[PDB]
Parts: structure tokens; sequence; C-alpha cells
């Protein structure tokens, strides 16, 4: 005869552990599991330890959040902290993108970030008269400041500007209804997008996802000076901190147990999960589209929401990290007006290349690497990018450097850009390389965004529970308003959490 | 009881179609029926007349074939004619592409394709030593020189380039498991790559498919001056009088009858179609690899040959026609060294704007539109062009213009890269438009790329029969050497009825 | 100072251009030079003095004098009667003429040297 528990929680990413712990809280007498199809706790959050550097943390997912505006996950970090030791705090560093030294290799041109406004001439881009002489942020926010005019006024929040793009019109027609690539390229030239997208690092933040859900989400990072912190010991210490709190409030949790369907029946959950059915009460699946896509054959009720499911795209993004006995990068700096050398050591490289980004990987203290074994974000890239690499395939931490080993021909590959982005001939060996493409089953992307035609306010609200008296509920960071984010994540875990509350 | 029948044949393309017309030439006693899911045969062949417009055909599907070398397309049209009345035969025009007076509207300068070799300070890419001065044509026929040594020798056919391909290593790794954009990436320059992209007109021909197959692939068409013929009354009159030889013969084809599973009991096919269950004792899957995909929840048989089926990559392909009072566009030419005009009036014209190709559509002869109700294919793209059109949504041929109607919100922002491909602030105004996204269910693509890692030599005479002892097969052009072309869809075709008549039993 | 390299195929011919007519000029006989210290390559004809256009072919990789040679020299660790292998040529120094020959003829990738042979004759009793 067939386990029965009251909730089941399904996905051990950030929404799916704090959605647990919370729930325990709340019904401290109700059987509450949650199972994960994969080996561990984490989903998109994934602190791997390279070897031979004990004081760096390589992020393959999720690695920095924004402190001023992202208040749920500042205030997490506080609520687990209040939990920790001394020993085990959660401590965050300041993460740098865009020193001005740092190299666009653009159009086959070698530029540091400051030719950008001082050269004009030297950046390989036909800008028009507007946008000749400025950064892919100031051509951005100002197209977004002829769209919707009074949205990049500094004296408003992201909800203020979500609200003003709900209620704007462009043409006679609701933002909702139109594409983000539409209508920038409505106001900047052919030629403005292409370098928004090269040297702004990114394929999928410009692709013609919706207008009214782009244009607050552009604002608050990717536009008006973003601000970021990273994970001394790694983000995803902040699920695995819930998890280990939801055990020692006696949950249960299972690894390695995939949900295969599940039927509605007798006013019961059977979920089938290692070719056994277990009987839970209220179903929340903590996982983003392309989890649910899967479930769909096997689960007539996501059958009846197509629709609600069908309202973001999955955006694949791919990290690979390599190691050096030696930082050689310092070594394509530069000699100032006054004969002082400037190193190149910390933030980004940009190119239009397939490597598309490369980070200088920061010590654990926020502090540049500039000596001894170190480490790059080799390449950070996205869209059409990642078909390139693909093709050359053939306190504690939870998982390991050595389980997410690159292939050598995706290493040598990684090697000859890096040496002609940095116009260099001869660079040490990689002595330790390790990657992730979470376009992969199950995530379908890295990051998830509101299809145009959608109206993401009312389908936030609805898809959290999406069919009236069934005690099924979703959450995550596929829909939310802070797509791309953990904060999104615990924004529609918040919203699910007061629905079950009131509900059950 | 349930509707007994000797073979059942699903998808109204052109495999589908020529598979029935043979099968039923080969047994005349045999209940052969024909099963399309859509409201009329012709798949990814789709020929509609413009309104306005009486001596043209619009092809939102297929346009043309290589006359050269596409030996069973033209074989194919002399079995047809030969059956055809006079007034009906299928009649062939010469189909221009690079004219040197079309424009390249590229990095926001204003080009004609003779810039590229007349003018390179002009050509606003920084080409390497070696690429400056020439054609994306000639730089990747160089290229994949470089990579395969002797294989752009003109002496060779495509099929003996593919053997080649099949024996080359690179850098001691056998070509089938390397990616054509990863080799490329060795031999030219990353503007080199980006100009082949843009200058050539499409994304989707150099992305990281198998080299060994993109290669041979590549040199028959894209490469040494491909040589092109369109069709007088459309591609489509090729399926359609297939469909008509077939029924004459006491074929049966069923329109409106999408398969939505089938089961394998009691030595038979069970087809679930309209909630009725039909029993056959052979089914032919004449369908691109989507179409396999989305019956392989209902289709446990699909479900034992995923790694076949999923052995290549569908392709979207975006096609949008325009038309006009006048050819606009004329008066975009330019006036030569002696005084004459030199007008825009053939062929294709190129950006690396969304819009990406752009054909001065010829008349039904051949010949250039010089005056009078005239049409653009406004925008023929591929890749992350799609996205950009998508987002702005809010003898006799088979199909109408009407049926396929853009909205307007997608006209006026082609309208408006028009302008500024052709350096104009006022054209006449579209009069229609019909368009077509082959990104959608059934097809998943416009054509199917062989995946790195796959053996196509291999993977093409396993598919078409791809369970041994049970009388599954699978044809069309997703698993053929002639992807993206009708020829391949015939090569398959070929391949499983030649295995079909080996293995199956004449009788009723 | 003299060392030779053999390869697959002629990968030369392909750093050859485009005539103003569209003919292709293949790159296939006689010397390219440089003041990289290889200084002169020649593209090896056969023995009826016609190019090698396929097949398994020939530079003088380097010919050079003077300074040039010390560049080299620190890489090192009918019938004729000597034979190819009783002047092979160091790994090192073959690696180092293969990274010129690609900057020289301004290409990324070149074929895998087969084989190669050399002599130094500033070397006794010489
Ligand atoms: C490359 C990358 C960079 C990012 N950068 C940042 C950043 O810098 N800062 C930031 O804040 N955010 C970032 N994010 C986003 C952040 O990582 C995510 O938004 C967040 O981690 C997702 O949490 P979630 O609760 O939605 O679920 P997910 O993390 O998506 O987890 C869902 C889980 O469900 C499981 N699952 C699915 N189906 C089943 C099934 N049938 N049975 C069992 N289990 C199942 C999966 O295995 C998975 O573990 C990044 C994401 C990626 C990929
Ligand atoms: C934009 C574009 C441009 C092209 N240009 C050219 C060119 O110039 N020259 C050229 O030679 N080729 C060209 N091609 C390719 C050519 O059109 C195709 O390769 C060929 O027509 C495909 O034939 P097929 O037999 O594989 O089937 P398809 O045309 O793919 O037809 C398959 C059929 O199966 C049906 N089907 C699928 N699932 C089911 C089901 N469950 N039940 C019932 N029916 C089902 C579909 O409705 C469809 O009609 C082009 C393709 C496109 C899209």
């Amino acid at each position: 005869e067939n386990e029965k528990i009251d909730i089941a929680i399904v996905g051990g990413g950030v929404s799916g552990v704090y959605s647990a712990w919370k729930l325990k809280t709340k019904y401290p007498n109700k059987k509450i599991v949650l199972f994960e199809g994969g080996d561990h706790i984490g989903g998109r959050l994934l602190s791997v330890i390279p070897p031979g550097i004990p004081n760096m943390v390589a992020e393959l997912g999720g690695m920095r959040i924004l402190e001023n505006t992202q208040k749920l996950i500042v205030k997490l970090i506080d609520d687990i902290n209040e939990k920790l030791s001394q020993e085990d705090q959660i401590e965050l560093y300041d993460f740098p993108v865009d020193q001005p030294q740092n190299i666009a290799y653009l159009r086959g041109e070698h530029l540091r970030l400051f030719d950008f406004t001082n050269d004009p001439d030297k950046v390989p881009y036909k800008l028009s008269f507007l946008e000749k002489g400025n950064t892919s942020g100031t051509i951005i926010v100002n197209a977004i400041e002829q769209l919707v005019p009074g949205i990049t006024n500094t004296d408003l929040t992201e909800e203020e500007r979500l609200k003003m793009c709900q209620e704007a019109t462009f043409e006679g027609a609701p933002l909702y209804t139109l594409g983000f690539w539409n209508l920038l390229y409505r106001v900047i030239s052919g030629e403005a997008y292409q370098f928004s997208i090269d040297s702004g690092g990114y394929n999928s933040t410009l692709v013609n996802w919706n207008a009214a859900d782009a244009i607050p989400w552009y604002l608050s990072d990717f536009g008006i000076k973003p601000v970021y912190k990273g994970f001394k010991n790694g983000f995803q210490q902040v699920p695995i901190s819930l998890a280990n709190f939801f055990e020692e409030d006696g949950g249960e949790i299972r690894l390695n147990a995939k949900l295969e369907g599940f039927e509605f029946k007798n006013n019961l959950f059977e979920l089938t999960i290692d070719g056994e059915i277990i009987e839970a009460t209220q179903l929340i699946l903590a996982m983003p589209r392309r989890s649910l896509d899967l479930l769909t054959n096997t689960s007539p009720k996501l059958q009846e929401i197509q629709s609600l499911i069908g309202s973001v795209t999955p955006r694949p993004l791919f990290k690979v990290f390599t190691t050096y006995s030696s930082p050689w990068w310092r070594n394509a700096g530069y000699t100032d007006s006054e004969g002082g050398y400037i190193p190149l050591q910390s933030g980004r490289t940009v190119t239009d290349l397939p490597i598309r980004q490369t980070y200088y990987w920061p010590k654990n203290n926020g502090q540049p690497s500039v000596s001894g074994e170190s480490m790059l974000l080799a390449s950070y890239d996205d869209g059409s990018n990642i078909g390139f690499w693909d093709g050359l395939r053939p306190k504690a931490l939870n998982q390991t450097w050595h389980q997410y080993k690159a292939p050598r021909k995706m290493v040598e590959e990684l090697s000859r850009q890096l040496k002609q982005i940095h116009d260099v001939d001869y660079t040490p060996a990689v002595k330790n390389a390790s990657f992730r493409d979470w376009g992969e089953d199950p995530f379908g992307g890295g990051w998830n965004s509101w299809n145009i035609g959608v109206k993401s306010w009312e389908v936030k609200e609805k898809i959290v529970h999406p069919i009236d008296n069934c005690s099924l509920y979703i959450c995550g960071e596929a829909y939310s308003d802070g797509q791309g984010w953990v904060e999104g994540a615990l924004q529609t875990a918040d919203i699910m959490l007061k629905k079950f509350i009131a509900v059950e």
C-alpha cells in the first residue's frame, strides 16, 4: 500500500528549499517531503572550488546580487545568517565588471572600454550622431527613455516602472503586446543594436521578448550603473543552508527522486517517483517551464494549463572556467601617460567572438588574483554562441569541479580565442577546466523571458495556483518579475506561500 | 470492426505523394491510402498567385532547383510532363540571385555587390590579407579547400566529395565528429565569418552542423557559381500532379487526417486518425524530424529509435512577400561611367538588418518586372532574425495568397527596413502581403541539418526502415544528402522504395 | 643553413589571390621572403621543374644565413649515398618553423609537418 504524505515539493532549487523551510515552520505537524531528480540541492546555483585555488569559488550558475534592488535575497541572507554559527556566516564581496583598461575585441580591433567614450573613431560601429561616443548602457537607457517617456527618472523603483509599462502605449498599442527588439529598432540604428549585443556581452537580453517586462528589468541591471555583490563561499550556500534548516526542523529531502508524472484521483495527488506511487494532499512544483513541459505528457492537470506554462521562453546560458599557474592576462594591461603600468586584472573583457565574455575571477574577498594559481570565467556566452562550444563536446558545498570537467577540444578552442582576444601567441597551459550548459534538460535555459502578448502581472498571480479547487502550486524564477535572478524565485515563492496559507 | 488497408502513407509532401504514386504502380491491387493532417497536398512546397499579378507565383516554400546537379527532380519533372497535356506542362525559367548592381546594406553602409571585389576599403569588414577583396563564396570555398585538401577540385561530383569527407581527418579526428562553424573558425577570421553570414544572406547554413555533410552540400550550391531554375506555375505543381496521378491510378488521399499515434499489435499497424483506428500492414512516414517527434509520445515504436530521429536539427526559415502598384526598387540603380542607367531589377539584395534577403520577384518567364503591379520577396530570413518578425504578429494550385495574409505591423516594419536598405524616404504603399514561418509545427524547420558526431551514410540507409522485421518506413528531406532540397526528399524516397520492394509481399 | 619540411598537401597554394578578372593565382613556385629568421622559403619543385599541385609536398622551409642561423641552432637539443633520416630535424626546431610559416602566409592552421631534415654548413670541417 502506497506511501502517504501531506505536502510534496518537487525541485531542490532555491524556491523549492525556501518553500519547504517556510512550510515546515508554518505547519510543523505536516509530513513534508522535497524531491530532487538530480544528485544534489541547488538547481541553477552551482558553486565549485577550483583545484589548486582553495580561496576561490567558481559560479557555474548564479554568481551575484544587486544588493540595492533585491530586498528579498538580502533579507533571506540575514534570515540564514541569524541561524548560522559565526564560522558559517554568508559573506558578500564587491563584484567588478567594467574596469576602463579591460579589453573589447570587436570586429578584429583591440579596444579598451575607455575607447567607447574617449575615441569614437576607433570604435568600428557606424553609430549615429546621438549614439556615437557612448557605451551600450547609455545608448539603450536613452532608447528606453524615447520609448516610454519618464521611465528612466532615477526617483522611480522597479515596481513603479513595471506599473508605468503596464499602462504605457506605443503608437496606440499596449507595451505588453510589443517586442523589446522591435521597439529598440524604432529608436536606435542597426549598428547601435549590434554594438549593444557585442560590447554588452549578451545575445539573450536584447531578444524580442515582452517590452513591458524587458524595459524595467533592463533599467534595474544592464542600464543604470549596475552595482553587484558575490558570495565568499558560493551562492549555492543559500539553498544548501535552507535544505539543512528544513531537515533539522524534521523535513525530509529525497535526492535522485525524479517525478515521472502525477494524476489527481480521490482528492489526492498520485506522484510516480522511481516507479512507486506516493500520495500527497498538496503538490508544489518549484521548477521552470522546461521542467513543467517534460512532465506534461504524464500529468493531465499540466495539459489543462498549456497557455500559462507557455507564457515564457527558456534562454540557454553557458559558462566554462579555466585555471592557470599564473594570471597571465595581467601582462595585457597598458602604460599610462605618466609611465605607470595599468594591469588587466578584474571584471569583464568582451568580444564578438563566441567566447563573448571573459571574467578575471576574483579571490573570495573580491580582490584581484595578482600571482599564483588563478582562474578565468573563460566564456560566459548565450544565443547562437552556445552551439559553437556544444559542437566541440564528444558549512560545505555538495558538488566538485571534477563532476563538470570540460573536454580537451573545447578547452583548446577557448585557449586559441583567449589568445586572439588578449593579442598574445603564448599563454601558460590550462591546468583545469569545468563547464555547464544550462540549455540542457531539465532547465531548458539559464533564465526564462516573458513572451510578447502575455500579461505578466496576471500570469504570475494565476500560475502559482493555476487550477481552482486543486492543491497544485508552482514557484521559481521562470514566472517572476525577477527573471534571470534568485530574487525572482523568492518573489514567486512568497506569492505561492501566501496563496497556499490562505487556501489550505 | 476497424477499416483495413494494405499501405498507409502519412505526409502529403513531395516524398509522400511520390512514394504513393510509385507504390500504386508497383502494387496496383493493394489498397494504398495517403493521409495528410493539413488541408492540402504540398508540405514545404507552397505556391500562391499574388492578387493583381496573374503572371507571377510567390514561393512561400521551395522555389528553385540546381538543374545541373539535381538529376532526380529533373527526371521527375520529365516523368510528370510525359503524362501531362501540352497545356499543363511544367516549365522552368532561369532564376537570378547576384546581379552586380544589387545592394548590400551592411553595417550602415550602402554597397553594390561589385564593391566586394572592386572596392575593399568600402567593405566595412576587417578581412585578412588573404580574404580582403573577395565574395563570401570565394572566402568559404578557399576555407573548405584548406580544411579538406583536393575537395574543391571541379572534376569531382557531390557524391565523390561526400566520400572524401567520410574518409577525411582534420588533426587526427574524423570529419563527421567535427562542426562546420568550428572548422571554418580555424581557417577564416571572425570578420570573414560575419561577412559570409551577412552578405551570403543566411544564418542557418554556416551553423555548427556536421562538417562531413556541410562541406559537400556547401560546395554544390552556395560555393561554385550556383545556377538555378524556377517554376512558371509554381514548384507545388510537382506534388499536386503526383497526387492527381495516384488518385487516377486508384489511390486514395485523405486531407484533414492527422495521425495522432500508432501501435504495432498482431503484425498490423493500428493508426489513430480522428478518434478512429485504421489497420495497415505497412506504414510509411513521409515527414521530417519534428513530425516524428510529435508522434513519439503516442507511438511506442518511435520511442525505440530516438537516436536515429534525433540525428538532425530542424532549421526554421521565414518568407514574406509584398506587392506594389509599381516596381519602385528600379529607381535605386545607378548611372555608369558612360551615362547609361543600370536598373535594380533582378536577383537578391542583402542586409545585416532582420530583412536579411530581398528578391525582385521575376515574371513566370524569368524576366524582370519593369512596370505595373510588382512583387518583392520582402524578407527571406533565418536564425535569430525570425524572432524579430514573429514578435510583430498579433493545372490548378490548391492554396490562396489570402490564407497566408501578413499582419499590418509586420508589413509596416518591413516597409521601414526596405526604405533604409534602398536609401529612399518614400515608397508606394504595400497593396498585399503574405508570409510563412516554417519553424511552426509540424515542420520544426524549413530544412534539417545532420548533427555533429552522426554518420549520415549509416543513418540515411538505416532510418528508411529503422526496425528489423517491422514494416515501418520513413522518407523525406530530413534524413537525406540533399537537406534543404526536394532532391533530398526524392533521394530518401528512392532508398525507402528499394528497401520496401525487397522486403514486402505483393498480396492484399 | 637549410631545413626542409613535408606535408600531405601543398597548403601554401591556398595563399594565392584572385586577379581583377576573378581568376585565382596560386602560390606554388619559387621563393617567399621575410625578415623573420626563416628568411627564405621555396615551394619545392617536382624533378621536372613543375609545381607540386596536390599530394605529399615539400618546402625548403628556411634557407637562412648570418645571425639567423643562431636562432635555429639554439632550438637543437644511379644511386644517392645519404638518406633524409641521417639529417632529421628536431621537433622544437620544426614547431618554430611551423609558427613562422603560418605568420608569413597569414594562416592560423596548416597540416602537420610529416618529415623534416636540416644541415648547418657553419659546422666543422666546412
Ligand atoms: C548561468 C546562470 C547565471 C545566473 N546568474 C545569476 C546571478 O548572477 N544572480 C542571480 O541572482 N541569479 C542568477 N541566475 C538565476 C538563478 O540561478 C535562478 O533564477 C535560480 O537559481 C532558480 O531557482 P528556482 O527555484 O526557479 O529553480 P531551479 O534552480 O531551476 O531548480 C529546479 C529544480 O527542479 C528539479 N526538477 C525538475 N523537474 C524535476 C522532476 N521531474 N523531478 C524532480 N526534480 C525535478 C531540477 O533538477 C532542479 O534542481 C543565473 C542562472 C544561470 C543558469
Ligand atoms: C522556405 C523554404 C525554402 C526552400 N527552398 C527550396 C528550394 O529552393 N528548392 C528545393 O528543392 N527545396 C527547397 N526547400 C525544401 C523543400 O520544400 C523540402 O525539402 C521538401 O518539400 C520536403 O518534402 P518532404 O517529402 O520531406 O515533406 P514535407 O514537405 O516536410 O511534408 C511533410 C508533410 O507531413 C505532414 N504531417 C506531419 N505530421 C503528420 C501527422 N501526424 N499526420 C498527418 N500528416 C502529418 C505535414 O502536414 C506535411 O504536409 C525549401 C523549404 C522551405 C521551407
